[PDB]
């Protein structure tokens, strides 16, 4: 008995693997993965066997692979014994003569197109699947990878990588069949001390609220940094009241990291309105607090906090309909500026923090003070809503990459959080291009991480969806000033999300 | 064959376990731990055997323990067969008749004082040690727990618990004698070099990992700081800064601390707790006069407040130690027109700390309890921009006050141990004035760095296995938060390692 694994690279939705006798793409890093995963062995005096079909054998030029024995399944190829690195069998069952015989073969790999993939799964020969999901779906396929049967469970999902603006990840599927004393001692201490033991205040989420719970040790995909935060809130969130009529389940002190070098952290478990995120971000940068400029561009996310009824409730009945007051983008461009109304001209007033940030980022990159704040206690009472994303710090690595850290005092995990993840990712990328750097990492530190109680059935639905590789975000042109970005200048490549989920905002 | 474990509660330094035929302390949670750890079994038709010496058998009243069979080692006690829950053997060697025979016993526990402990380790009978370190050392002991032999390695260290202002933790010692996922991740790390984010956050090597045998049981929250040191030494990029001393820096790190059952004061190094407090009360009082700290023998702000340093950053018009509007001037007089350190600022600016205290008790579930120090209109007037920039506070449902701090730049050698204790005390002060209890402390860090002249020092600190945190209690209740004094603070059970000298980069 030995191991039999499948190596395959299929598209993310339709699981396409080929077209016209060749691959639908050209990803060199994926081929290197095929090389290292099929050459990985222990016994130096043994080799691995790679089973493939005839049409696949033709697609690789009918030439052997170094240090590996290729097994071709064909009904016509002559069983020539001249080449010891290439052997031909008449059927897939007989080809698996390496389990009970031929001790020179250590591991077995299946990689031979739809015919061999489907027959290897139907006849129950495969123990493990190495899947490379490619984010390409509006192209033509003629051979597909069969749907993974229910007997397999995912145990690993890598981060999203990029090659020629093509997103792809790497997954491992295992076939289900059926320290030791440290966990017991911790459980006993949790019975003695109830809430006195901090571990009992941060309980690990139950399987029923854990997204794809079979992936236990391989939660590398950074969308899990958000999905696992939802699970931790559903498990430990305290039922609390707030200024709105809608209570939340809240915990305090959480973080989540995202990579921006090889992907863009736009959630795939739900179709996120990327256009509204951008139009809000450019709305901040331009220094604008007029809420009508977003409604004029069909962006209604700031309508609730800018109605005549809401403004009179918080004591701002003297303002216009959508006069949100000095908020994000007024502390960015005119910090400590005497705010009047949304119609006045504030050019030159206040401290232009964003400009000083951009100028400092290229003139002194290793400076430890690249900070953009929005918490002005002298102007909180004039704001329609105090800042949620309060403070952000920026950092230039040695390889000329721009990372970003954000502190968020209050995080609506249902609506605001997916917006804040993408918004500050775009902002860092904008700052990276204007300063001549590359995107780095994104860390978001959260204070009051909460779920509104009317989002429970929606967020539980979102947790039932296994994530997909992140898309790519590229800029079409180089701008001279950061205020010059437009929505047409943004290209979103390879975004194949799950259907959108409607959730109401608590005003 | 079955398992043989030792259960013991010894003091933190001298490993004392008894005095005059009784325990040196009275910790009820420790007895429950002994109860649950000796009753833990699988087979319902089997019992666990507790081996003890005669003097220990007398100390527990010579009465049996429920659901367990007690084995007494004595040379005089009669081998009475009347009680089946109490059996007597003449020596510890003969007593181990439960391993290869007598299948009714599942697990074996040794817990019988110094005489049995020392012979159980000398004759090499013990597979595991359950140690309860108690932070009591200036009392009298007469029986000690023998030094743990080198064949045992720690595999678990719990958080610090508190009982009657007594700190104690729980450790597990073991005697040294997925599958395909780790390989696939390594291969991806060879294909993509620094393109894979995992390679930018490499796990620290064993040579720089504090107590590396504790792999799955790093519960003690001092590891939240020691492991941050390890991550910097592994991935820190050599970078220059405004000082002449370069650092190894990483970006985006955090560490949590408990304040309910302990106080996060580092034990791997004797931290100057008095200087931390006098600086914190100096902030609360709204003071920027750097002489008031030197008058109280606190020299931490001397480097950033000298005539030479102030002229260099363009503040030569200030007095010697006039640090300018810094911490405690943005707390009490935010956006206030700063003049000098001698002027009267009563009533000017926005008093954030006062508004914070009033909001914490009048509206605890409010999500806006924020105390900021980053004022871009006054950065040029400051002798040093704020490192601990923003802090947020949170009132739990059980009336506990937690704290979140964002720190833009963190000197892990000097500033970090100060910032951990400083914001812990501040949260406790806010908790008493508002009528709550201390909760949790989370510190989010931007530029977490180590100065290159701290390398041999911090590597020395990583060689020390941590000890349970001390306790911090206030002797009296104050009416206003500014009224705290150093005499009002009682530090209980602080037994740290010797201090480590490190120079500050000006
Ligand atoms: N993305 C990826 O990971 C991979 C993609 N591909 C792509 O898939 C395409 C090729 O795959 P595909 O079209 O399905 O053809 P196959 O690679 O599956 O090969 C099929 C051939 O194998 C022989 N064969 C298959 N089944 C049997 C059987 N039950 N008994 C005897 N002989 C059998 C036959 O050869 P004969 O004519 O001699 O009878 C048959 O024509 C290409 O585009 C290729 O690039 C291929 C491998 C991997
Ligand atoms: N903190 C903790 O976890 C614990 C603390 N303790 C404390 O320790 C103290 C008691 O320990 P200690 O003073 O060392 O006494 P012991 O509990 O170790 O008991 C010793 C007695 O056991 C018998 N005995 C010991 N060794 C042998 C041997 N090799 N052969 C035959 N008989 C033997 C002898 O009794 P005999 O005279 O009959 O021959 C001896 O006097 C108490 O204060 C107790 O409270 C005890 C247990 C746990
Ligand atoms: N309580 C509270 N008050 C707040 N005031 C201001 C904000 C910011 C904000 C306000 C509204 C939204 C919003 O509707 N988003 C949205 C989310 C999803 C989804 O992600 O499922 C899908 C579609 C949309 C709308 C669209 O279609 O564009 C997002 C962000 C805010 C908040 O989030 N919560
Ligand atoms: N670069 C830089 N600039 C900064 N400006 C202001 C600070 C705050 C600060 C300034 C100085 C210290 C300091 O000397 N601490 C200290 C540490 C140990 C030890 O823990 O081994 C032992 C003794 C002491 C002194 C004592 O004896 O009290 C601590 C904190 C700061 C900084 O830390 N770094
Ligand atoms: C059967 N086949 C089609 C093909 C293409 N991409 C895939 N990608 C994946 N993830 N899995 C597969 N089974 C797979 N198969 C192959 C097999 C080997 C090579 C190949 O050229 N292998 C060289 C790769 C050289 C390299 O660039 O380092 C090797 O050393 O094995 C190409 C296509
Ligand atoms: C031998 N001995 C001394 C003693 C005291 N503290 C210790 N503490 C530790 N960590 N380990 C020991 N071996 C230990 N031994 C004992 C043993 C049992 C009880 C005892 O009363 N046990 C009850 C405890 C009841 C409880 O409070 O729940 C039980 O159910 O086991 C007291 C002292
Ligand atoms: O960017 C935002 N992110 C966010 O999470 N919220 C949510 C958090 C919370 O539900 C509400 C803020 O109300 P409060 O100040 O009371 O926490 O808005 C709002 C934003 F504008
Ligand atoms: O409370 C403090 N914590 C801290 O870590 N520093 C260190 C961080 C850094 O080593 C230096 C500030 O230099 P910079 O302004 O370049 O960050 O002070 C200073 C404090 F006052």
């Amino acid at each position: 008995e030995k191991n039999v694994s499948i190596v395959v690279a299929a598209s993310v939705l339709s699981s396409g693997i080929g077209i016209n006798g060749q691959l639908p793409w050209s990803i060199s890093e994926d081929l290197k993965f095929f090389s290292k995963i099929t050459n990985n062995k222990c016994d130096s005096n043994k080799k691995n066997a790679l089973i493939m079909g005839r049409k696949t054998w033709d697609s690789i030029g009918r030439r052997p692979l170094k240090n590996r024995i290729i097994v071709v399944i064909s009904s016509s190829l002559p069983q020539d014994e001249a080449d010891p690195n290439v052997v031909v069998f008449r059927n897939l069952e007989d080809s698996i003569e390496n389990l009970m015989n031929d001790d020179s073969i250590e591991n077995i790999f299946v990689c031979g197109g739809e015919s061999i993939y489907r027959d290897a799964l139907k006849d129950n020969f495969v123990d493990r699947i190495y899947l490379t999901r490619v984010a390409l779906e509006d192209i033509e396929f003629d051979t597909y990878f069969p749907e993974i049967p229910e007997t397999f469970l995912p145990v690993y999902m890598s981060q999203t990588f990029c090659t020629k603006n093509i997103s792809y990840d790497f997954m491992i599927f295992e076939k289900q069949e059926k320290l030791k004393s440290i966990d017991d001692t911790v459980d006993l201490l949790g019975e003695i001390f109830g809430i006195r033991k901090m571990g009992n205040r941060h309980k690990f989420p139950k399987e029923e609220i854990y997204n794809t719970p079979s992936i236990r040790f391989g939660r590398e995909h950074y969308e899990f940094q958000y999905l696992d935060l939802l699970s931790r809130v559903l498990e430990n969130g305290a039922y609390r009241e707030n200024r709105t009529g809608i209570s939340t389940y809240s915990i305090f002190g959480q973080m989540m990291r995202f990579d921006m070098r090889e992907s863009f952290p736009l959630l795939t478990t739900k179709k996120v309105a990327i256009r509204s995120i951008f139009e809000e971000l450019i709305w901040f940068i331009k220094g604008d607090t007029n809420g009508n400029h977003l409604i004029e561009k069909k962006v209604y996310i700031w309508s609730g906090n800018g109605s005549k009824e809401y403004l009179e409730r918080i004591g701002l009945g003297h303002r216009e309909e959508n006069d949100l007051g000095p908020i994000y983008g007024f502390q960015w461009r005119h910090y400590n500026g005497e705010y009047k109304t949304m119609h006045d001209d504030y050019t030159g007033v206040g401290v232009d923090q964003l400009a000083k940030l951009i100028e400092t980022l290229k003139n002194n990159p290793k400076d430890r003070r690249h900070i953009l704040t929005a918490w002005n206690p002298s102007a909180l009472s004039q704001m329609a809503l105090p800042p949620c994303h309060v403070l952000s710090q920026y950092y230039v690595t040695n390889d000329n990459c721009l990372s970003c850290n954000l502190y968020q005092r209050s995080c609506d995990l249902g609506l605001g959080s997916p917006f804040n993840i993408a918004s500050y990712a775009i902002l860092t990328m904008m700052l990276a291009q204007v300063c001549g750097y590359e995107p780095g990492e994104l860390a978001i530190f959260i204070g009051d991480a909460h779920i509104y109680e009317n989002h429970l059935t929606q967020l539980k639905e979102q947790l039932s969806r296994t994530p997909r590789p992140f898309p790519q975000l590229k800029f079409k042109r180089k701008v001279e000033n950061i205020e010059d970005f437009k929505w047409e200048d943004i290209e979103l490549i390879g975004y194949y999300p799950y259907p959108t989920i409607k959730m109401d905002m608590a005003v």
